[PDB]
């Protein structure tokens, strides 16, 4: 026999749990001024455990009355949301505090899926990487060749851009936003080397050619269907 | 009965108005030159009197043949030529003198309203943002979450950029535009915390998807209808 | 009666032209070495000399040939040749030596006409600007707009960005192209007076939304037809 | 009488090869770790050498059973894998070593042409340049005359960004991706000959109406078919 399964979704429920939610979108921005924050110590404590435990029963009533463990956790979305409370639940304790806050401040993440506009257009953005699939691993491949030539060229005469594999990878991802590519990361080393003016005119040719067609790709595959 | 509703949409009066902008536009970009500011001065003071007079004045005419208390006020342009004409008006006095001149810039703005051809492109160019207007609400979000997470996070090691959640809205700001993002707002602090590459290659990866499917949305939509 | 009007647009000569103008892109980029250039000076000299007379025999080939008085000045691509090569004799003289070798340089941008793969794509790429006539008259007013406010309100705080109406002109150039439009230009103003951040912030805003919507302007016309 | 031709194609063999490559390209990322190189040299050595037979052998048998010297050569990507490997046997020697490992790094290169997925891709990604054929010749040409005019008019003023030819067609490029075109390039510049705001905002003006009308042909060709 069911029962209440007819008051989630009712519409006088989503606007609370929105309202919920933007208050601690509030309580969590406000709490970022050190003045104000100690002044009022051992409140946000309080209403933090409040605002924890409304969000948990929350998300127990939304799992009851949705086919108890067949449909619930079929979907990512819910899925989602369990984990972020669970999260908070799990973290509770005297340990490194500071990754206690951000859990709070990825509750406010959560919505985007209690609002129905929002969450079909993030399934849309989201179900749009496998069209794009291969070109991020063609993009990769040339990410990592040259991650590893610039290392084995470029090791010991600018450590802090091409040290190892991977502040060599960051440096590389620095260049493709074409940020300061050739004032600060090319110039001092076309110094040393002279023949690396290839390297970097070459990856800025190749890495943007490639981020071009990918979004033409993606322009093409939507206007398609 | 009627009157001389037949004078305010002659083309002999549309281009008398042009005339007085192009004429105020020129009146006030020549007034930054203080060599000829304070040679003339004091003969500025009269002629934008008499050009404030004139538009005011000329929005009377535009006023009275234009259905009174009817249609006048339904439009949104006719208030905001009124608004600035009134706005004329109300700051004159012994104040802040600075907020009178940006309002004779503004004057000058006003000329898009009278340009036929030019209206009905802001129109067009306006009433394409409610349809990215999920897309808004989805960017403002995960601005909202990183300029908390970056205010809490790099607060006592970098307080000119992430000094509170203002400060720290503007260097997000800075980031999505790819300005400087590596070279000046992660370097210095990818020192002190090394996890830190974390943040910043999360969010341009992350703001630029969203900010390219914002356009690749426009892209579709227009083309679409 | 007619005479030898076969010639011209016979294919044994736009070749001609072509090595010609290659030869002369060759000689002109040489130039610019001062070691071969005083090595081999007089005889630079001749072989300019050399080059602009054959130029001008060969333009007056294409002259009377086509049409005397009637066609040959109806279009602005014949127009464009004869302005060049007569812009070459005009200059030759004891002067500002300068202004020639430029006009030598133009000598090799000619090639664009000669090439009629080439003449037909500029002209494509010439005749789209008459459809985005009136985005870039909206884009004009709002620079300018910014141009006076910026100028009449960071005057005497950064007189080498914003010091009259043309040296802010050209800082508002540098910002629509993101180019320092915050690590160099706004983070220095920003810090004397502190409401500034929405100048700068609201001109990015309104300047990039009216340059993508140029750039879509272009895509959905061309696309259309 | 043919041959084994039905193992070279049979599933079982991408996989080897793929699960080589992927192994090589991990030795090769490895060996950029000084620490672990030392400590494990004349290890890498061997097997580098026992990777490089096993690559030989198998382009052998990719050779032997593909219609011997009729087809296997009419293809561009079979010459890409035996020219990658026949260059690890030619430099093998007492030699500029460091250009032997480059070769290694290209041989994680190969894993485009033998994912059937990707190398179709790249098929496409390539066959799409013919199509701007001529906007990258009118945008050379453009490069061109700029990189000499920049050169004789800034020579003696900034000789390292318009020293020479080459030296000014790296400015030149350095520019047109918009990477401190202002704050670097063009400031120093125009506190020596005040009239150089034309040269750079010219070019900059021109240089990007001229990619942003590539990037449409490109747009306008792929959704044309
Ligand atoms: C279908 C084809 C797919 C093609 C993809 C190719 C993928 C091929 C994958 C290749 C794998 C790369 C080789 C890994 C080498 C690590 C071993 C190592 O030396 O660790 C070192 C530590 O240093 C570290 O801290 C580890 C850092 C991890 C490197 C991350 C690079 C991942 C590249 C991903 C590229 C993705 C693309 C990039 C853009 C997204 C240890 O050496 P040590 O410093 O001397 O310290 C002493 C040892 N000790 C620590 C035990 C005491
Ligand atoms: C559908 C879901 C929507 C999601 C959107 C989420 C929106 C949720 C909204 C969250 C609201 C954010 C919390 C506001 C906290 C202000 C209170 C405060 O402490 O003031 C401080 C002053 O400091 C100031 O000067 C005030 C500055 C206003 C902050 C502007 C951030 C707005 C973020 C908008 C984000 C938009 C996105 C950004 C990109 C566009 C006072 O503290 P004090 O300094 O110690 O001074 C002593 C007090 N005294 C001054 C009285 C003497
Ligand atoms: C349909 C609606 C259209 C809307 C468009 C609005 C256009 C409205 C047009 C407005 C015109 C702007 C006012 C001109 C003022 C110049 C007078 C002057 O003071 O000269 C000064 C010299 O300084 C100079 O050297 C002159 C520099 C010319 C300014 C170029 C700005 C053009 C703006 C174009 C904007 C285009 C957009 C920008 C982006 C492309 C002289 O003063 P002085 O220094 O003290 O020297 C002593 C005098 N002496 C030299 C004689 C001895
Ligand atoms: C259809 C129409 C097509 C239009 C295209 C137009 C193409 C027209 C082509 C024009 C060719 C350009 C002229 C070449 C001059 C070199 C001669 C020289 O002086 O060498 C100097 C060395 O300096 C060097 O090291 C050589 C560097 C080569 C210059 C590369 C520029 C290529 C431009 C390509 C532009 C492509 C576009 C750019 C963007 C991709 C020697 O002089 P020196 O220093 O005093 O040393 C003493 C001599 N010694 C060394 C023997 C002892
Ligand atoms: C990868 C693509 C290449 C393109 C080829 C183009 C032509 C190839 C041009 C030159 C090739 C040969 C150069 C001769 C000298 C080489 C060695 C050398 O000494 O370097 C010298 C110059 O070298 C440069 O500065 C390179 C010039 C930049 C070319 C950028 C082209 C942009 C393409 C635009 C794309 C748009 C169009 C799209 C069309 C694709 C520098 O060293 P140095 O002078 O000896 O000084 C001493 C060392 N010191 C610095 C420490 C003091
Ligand atoms: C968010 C996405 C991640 C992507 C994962 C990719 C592989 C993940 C790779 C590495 C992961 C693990 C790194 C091992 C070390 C971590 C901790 C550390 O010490 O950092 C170290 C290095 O760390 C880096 O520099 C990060 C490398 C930049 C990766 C950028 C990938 C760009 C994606 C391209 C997108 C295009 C393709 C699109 C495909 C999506 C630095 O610290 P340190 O060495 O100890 O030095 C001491 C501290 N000190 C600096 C103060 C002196
Ligand atoms: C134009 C659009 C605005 C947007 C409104 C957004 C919310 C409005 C937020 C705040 C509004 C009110 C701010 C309170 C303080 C104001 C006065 C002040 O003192 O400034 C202070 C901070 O001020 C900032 O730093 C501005 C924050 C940058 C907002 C950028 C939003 C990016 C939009 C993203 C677009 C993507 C989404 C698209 C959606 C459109 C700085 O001064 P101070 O602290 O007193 O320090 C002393 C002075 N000193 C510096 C010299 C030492
Ligand atoms: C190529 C296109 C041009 C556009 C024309 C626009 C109007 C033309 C405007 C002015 C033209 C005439 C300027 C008068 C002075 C010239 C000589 C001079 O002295 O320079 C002076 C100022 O000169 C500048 O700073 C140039 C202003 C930048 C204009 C950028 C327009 C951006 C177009 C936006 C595109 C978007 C819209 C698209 C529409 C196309 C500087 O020298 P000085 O003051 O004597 O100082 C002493 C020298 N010192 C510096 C070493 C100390
Ligand atoms: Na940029
Ligand atoms: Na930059």
């Amino acid at each position: 026999t069911s029962k209440m399964q007819k008051i989630v979704n009712h519409r006088a429920f989503t606007f609370t749990v929105i309202a919920l939610i933007l208050f601690n979108a509030l309580i969590v921005g406000i709490e970022t001024y050190p003045r104000i924050y100690a002044d009022h110590k051992w409140l946000f404590y309080r209403i933090d455990l409040v605002l924890l435990w409304i969000f948990t029963i929350e998300i127990a009533m939304r799992f009851l009355a949705s086919n108890p463990k067949s449909a619930f956790f079929r979907s990512s979305w819910n899925w989602f949301d369990f984990l972020i409370v669970a999260a908070g639940h799990i973290f509770a304790g005297a340990q490194f505090v500071t990754v206690l806050r951000i859990l709070r401040v990825l509750r406010v993440l959560r919505a985007i899926s209690v609002v129905p506009s929002l969450r079909r257009l993030v399934d849309a953005l989201v179900m749009t990487i496998p069209a794009l699939g291969n070109i991020l691993i063609l993009m990769s491949i040339f990410f990592y060749i040259f991650a590893v030539i610039g290392t084995m060229l470029f090791q010991h005469v600018s450590p802090e851009y091409f040290g190892n594999l991977q502040l060599s990878l960051l440096t590389l991802f620095q260049v493709v936003t074409l940020e300061s590519w050739a004032s600060g990361v090319m110039r001092p080393i076309f110094a040393e080397v002279p023949w690396s003016w290839l390297y970097f005119v070459s990856f800025v040719l190749i890495g943007t050619f490639i981020i071009f067609n990918l979004f033409i790709g993606v322009i093409v595959n939507n206007v398609e269907k």
